[PDB]
């Protein structure tokens, strides 16, 4: 059983390197982020480009929505963090301490904190209304590549190009565990998966592995695709059969069997680097974008 994603809209707007897509929560929305220090907003079921919000001084690497859709917050080469209430397009805070590049970004399920990865080699968290930092975490020693909450926001994960995902108490700082398979090549994504129990984790040597974080063991791991190079983050597809996606360093979507890994479908189309994918939460929709030679973002459509 495979799915059958096919292409139904080309978006394009940013001029430079798109970094992030993520569909909002309420599957109404697409935000992007891109080198071009912009956030687009675009409709999710026909592709509209439905407006820009910008002020960031420099590129952004990744955008995240809260829980209800109403606010984002992006993290950016100018070493802040915003807060925006999309509606609106306000700044609603800038969120400034790292001392380097700000490189990912996501709320917690409750979107009263914030949590921020850096090229500064740490983890912070902010609070949500007040914009202030409320931990600082000396979690790794290379850039943070991502950074998750769990399913009641009492665990983060981090990845690092230092090799490593670990697992930090949210209300105490401490770092619970950390996650290695007998090779350490740089960690570029991470993620909690729906369900809570697993950890999804992109390395730079083509390989996608899921873990169990509490067992500290490799469940499955996913390959086929490209990926030594570039930030490319990795999906959990809920709405229909159970797949894992990814962007890919040869210019396709790749598609995955959870349970079997084997590729069940790989999508054709972009001219360049795969930097981004997301699922939509309720239609079987994924967004792909590519990198600066193709300066696309499609939107494809499956029935299962
Ligand atoms: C019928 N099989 C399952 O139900 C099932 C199997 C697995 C495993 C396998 N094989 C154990 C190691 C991966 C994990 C989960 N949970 S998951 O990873 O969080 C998850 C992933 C996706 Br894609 C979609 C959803 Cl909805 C979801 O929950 C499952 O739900």
């Amino acid at each position: 059983v495979k799915p059958n994603y096919a292409l139904k809209f080309t978006l394009a707007g940013h001029t430079k390197a798109v970094s992030s897509v993520k569909f909002s929560p309420n599957g109404e929305w697409l935000a992007s982020s891109s080198a071009d220090k912009l956030i687009k907003i675009w409709g999710a079921y026909d592709g509209k480009f439905e407006k820009t919000i910008s002020g960031h001084k420099l590129g952004i690497s990744d955008v995240a929505w809260s829980s209800d859709s109403n606010l984002l917050v992006s993290a950016s080469d100018d070493k802040t963090l915003k807060i925006w209430d999309v509606s609106s397009g306000k700044c609603l805070k800038t969120l400034k301490g790292h001392s380097n590049y700000v490189f990912c970004c996501n709320f917690n399920p409750q979107s009263n904190l914030i949590v921020s990865g850096s090229f500064d080699e740490s983890v912070r968290i902010w609070d949500v209304k007040t914009g202030k930092c409320l931990k600082t975490l000396p979690a790794h020693s290379d850039p943070v590549s991502a950074v998750h909450f769990n399913r009641d926001g009492s665990l983060i994960v981090s990845s690092s190009y230092d090799g490593l995902c670990r697992i930090w108490d949210t209300a105490s700082g401490q770092c619970l565990k950390t996650l290695i398979d007998d090779d350490n090549p740089p960690v570029s994504f991470v993620k909690f998966s729906p369900n809570g129990k697993y950890i999804l984790a992109a390395t730079l040597d083509n390989t996608l592995k899921l873990w169990d974080y509490s067992k500290g063991k490799c469940l499955k791991t996913y390959t086929g695709h490209k990926n030594e190079k570039y930030c490319i983050f990795a999906n959990f597809s809920v709405t229909g059969g159970k797949w894992i996606v990814s962007g890919s360093e040869d210019n396709l979507v790749y598609i995955w069997n959870l349970q079997t890994k084997e590729i069940v479908q790989k999508l054709q189309g972009h001219t360049d680097v795969v930097i981004s994918t997301a699922c939509h939460p309720t239609e079987n929709i994924i967004a792909s974008a590519a990198l600066e030679n193709d300066k696309t973002i499609k939107l494809w459509k499956s029935d299962c």
